[PDB]
């Protein structure tokens, strides 16, 4: 690795973590900082393991700019994870979207600007907004803009994607007028181990292991592209290493399904009945269809995805979250009630 | 169909116009300013107007508070606050941040909570640059050679990026929220009032002060030009007949690269086609900006009326003569200023 002092915000959360252990056990050469406020959603457990003379945890805002400088002034890279990540909580209260996505990454890019360092943001591919189901596509999804591309229109719909949005567009203005070192990757939808429960998969596979009852808001036709979170790591680390300077890489796995046909499969590999679980109230502005069309990625720079058998990614997920079931126990009960406050089951 | 509307930074440019302009024709309409008066800001712009159709309110639109309060009395919010200026954007980006990000959200759950009409001003510069006609197959007539309503943002600075980046949120508070909001995505405004850390007012006032115009590099960069006036009956008809969630681009068909902008000051000014400098180019610089005014002439039927760029410049040229003592307290401040990071080529 040509960086030997990296900076891993959000490292504490669920693809952060995944990141560093990536590094930890592909490149020894690498000494991690890992900059994490702890919110809710960071969990030093996601890190314990290799913690020590080569990853170090600082618990800190990405916001706080005399931290960020004393950190940044002894790095050689920044990869920037750290985020609000939840669309619900966003809709909920769209506070710490503002302070931590926008003004965090602003507060980073100054660091990054001031010591003239190598930057890779991290980003979403809600960024462009949401596209139509293949069946109501000329295409049938294998048409031109009927997937995202680097070249697809920025149109966010939710206080979550909107301000993630916001973050990559003066990324790329610091590029353009200070010539800061930065790259950007958006990309879809990552599972896998120490993804938080409130999130889609493993709130369905908790519940059931906790004994309550999965949530599909509205009919579940709205569909995701899945990606295991060891993949984007790798994009990651490919980008981050080898992308040309001021240009976007989306990361995708070609992994499409829609909700209600994810968690049947849930259901099934958990042996519960197929009609186990409740409708709920969809989500406001809900998108419907992401998809990411990865050619750059793959292309330019020679990566591609491991895991593209979504069927045994998820059964080793479940298993994940079976096995490590003191992981997130404690947490289950606070999560739901969050929920009840603005789902009921609807029909 | 609004009685009480805020204009955000109303005591700036382009906001002081559109409240001489709700002054002027709709008199039935009171209109509160909330204007943090920046070294932009200025109480002259209004202070003619200033009475029962007119209020001033000093204050920062980041200023929860105060935002509430006057929210809680009014029906619509036209916001024009903002820190608008490429070239200080590049030496201070924090302001921008503040202001332009954080001041529109800020904004925006006031509107939420009030459940009022928000117009968002915003600038083509979302849109980022385009190349100049000469390079361009359609000659800058074809699709895709000026911006539209489609195209991608795709902001060259801390200003554009910032003022991009509340375009997002206001529409992303429409989606999620349901805030009956709308914005404009102007092209270059010119015209009385206008700061002289601006090119246009620069040029002409540096030349009434004796002191030489200052060209970035040659002059190749193209701007697509509209009088002040003309973007002001534009926010109006977006404000009471747009449709909720839509964006519209205003623009009067005016490009013009900087070089022969100056050069038609230096001659309307009866000076020597080449008594000027050439000075330091601005980094990341955008090259050409060209609107496609299409959708609001034909949806709103808005028309602009001061197409005549060579009479428009003439009028405005006279007005910074005619009122002096409006700019001469600020001209060594703002030459200083710009003598940081700008020096004469050569
Ligand atoms: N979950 C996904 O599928 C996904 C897919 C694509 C892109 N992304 C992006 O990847 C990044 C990581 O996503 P995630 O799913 O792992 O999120 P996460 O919710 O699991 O973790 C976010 C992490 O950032 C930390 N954090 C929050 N605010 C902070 C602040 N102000 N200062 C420092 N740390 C702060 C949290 O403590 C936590 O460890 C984000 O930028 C997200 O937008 C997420
Ligand atoms: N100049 C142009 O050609 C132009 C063209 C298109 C769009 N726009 C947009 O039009 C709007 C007005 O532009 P302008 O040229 O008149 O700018 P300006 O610099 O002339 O004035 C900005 C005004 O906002 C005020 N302001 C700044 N920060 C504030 C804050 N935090 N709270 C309250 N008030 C604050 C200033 O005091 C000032 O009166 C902006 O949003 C700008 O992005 C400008
Ligand atoms: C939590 C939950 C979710 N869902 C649905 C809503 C969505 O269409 C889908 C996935 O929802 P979420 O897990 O919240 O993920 P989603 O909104 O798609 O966004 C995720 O993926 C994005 C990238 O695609 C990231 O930028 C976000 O940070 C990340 O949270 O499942 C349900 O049906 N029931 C649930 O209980
Ligand atoms: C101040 C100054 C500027 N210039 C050049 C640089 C630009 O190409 C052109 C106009 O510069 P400015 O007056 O700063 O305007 P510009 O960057 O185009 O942006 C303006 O127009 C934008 C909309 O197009 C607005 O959003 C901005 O708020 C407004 O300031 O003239 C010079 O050559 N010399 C100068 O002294």
């Amino acid at each position: 690795s040509q960086f030997k002092n990296i900076i891993v915000t959000g490292g504490a959360g669920f693809i952060g973590s995944n990141f560093v252990h990536y590094v930890y056990n592909n490149h020894p050469d690498v000494h991690v900082t890992v900059l994490d406020k702890l919110t809710y959603a960071g969990n030093k457990a996601n890190l314990e393991a290799i913690l020590g003379d080569r990853v170090e945890l600082v618990v800190g805002d990405i916001a706080d700019a005399e931290l960020v400088d004393k950190l940044a002034a002894k790095a050689d890279a920044i990869v920037h994870y750290a985020a609000e990540s939840h669309n619900d909580n966003s809709l909920n209260d769209p506070s710490p979207f503002i302070h931590t996505n926008f003004i965090g990454t602003y507060t980073l890019l100054e660091a990054a600007r001031k010591y003239d360092i190598r930057f890779h943001h991290v980003s979403t591919d809600e960024v462009y907004g949401d596209l139509p189901l293949r069946e109501d596509l000329p295409g049938h999804g294998e048409g031109p803009g009927e997937k995202f591309t680097a070249e697809t229109n920025y149109n966010p719909s939710s206080p979550y994607s909107s301000t993630k949005a916001a973050s990559d567009l003066i990324v790329k203005a610091w590029v353009r007028s200070f010539g800061v070192k930065a790259t950007i990757s958006n990309c879809s939808n990552n599972y896998g181990p120490y993804q938080h429960i409130e999130k889609f998969i493993p709130r369905q596979i908790t519940n059931i292991l906790a004994g309550i009852k999965p949530k599909l808001y509205g009919e579940g036709k709205n569909v995701r592209d899945w990606i295991h979170t060891n993949d984007h790591s790798t994009g990651v680390w490919a980008i981050l290493t080898k992308g040309r300077m001021g240009e976007t890489y989306l990361i995708g796995a070609d992994g499409e399904k829609n909700n209600k046909e994810v968690l049947e499969l849930i259901l099934e590999k958990m042996g519960q009945p197929k009609d186990a679980y409740d409708h709920v109230t969809d989500r406001a502005g809900h998108d419907l269809r992401y998809a990411i069309d990865a050619s750059k990625l793959r292309d330019e720079l020679g990566w591609t995805p491991q895991f593209t058998d979504f069927s045994e990614g998820l059964e080793e997920t479940i298993q994940w979250y079976t096995d490590n079931q003191d992981w997130w126990k404690a947490e289950k009960e606070a999560v739901e009630a969050n929920y009840a406050k603005t789902q009921e089951v609807i029909k």
